[PDB]
DNA sequence: TAATTGAATT
DNA sequence: AATTCAATTA
């Protein structure tokens, strides 16, 4: 399927980011990605799975 | 953590499992867990290496 | 190498 | 939201 390994640099940027919101748009996600060099989907779904494991904790 | 230890027939019963079929659905996985005692979710994770395994070397 | 983590799928 | 399976970690 996969495998995207973030580096602490990226994985630290996102994990502020869903502190300040648990959500980010579709332009926001294309700045976090410019920014990041990681593809708009790659966000979109990182920000799926920590909803989901925020919800659980 | 942890750590569970496997028996020779516990294995050879895995691994002859495993060469008829690389994936055992829920069902016949709880077959297998009371035939051998072992935990239901012991043999989920095994069929889950044991394919990586198969997949890998 | 058994068990866990989490990125991707559906 | 529920599962899967590619990677670790111990």
């Amino acid at each position: 399927r996969y495998r995207t390994a973030f580096t602490r640099d990226q994985l630290g940027r996102l994990e502020k980011e869903f502190y300040k919101e648990n959500y980010v748009s579709r332009p926001r996600r294309c700045e976090l990605a410019a920014q990041l060099n990681l593809p708009e989907s790659t966000i979109k779904v990182w920000f799926q799975n920590r909803r989901m494991k925020d919800k659980r904790q």
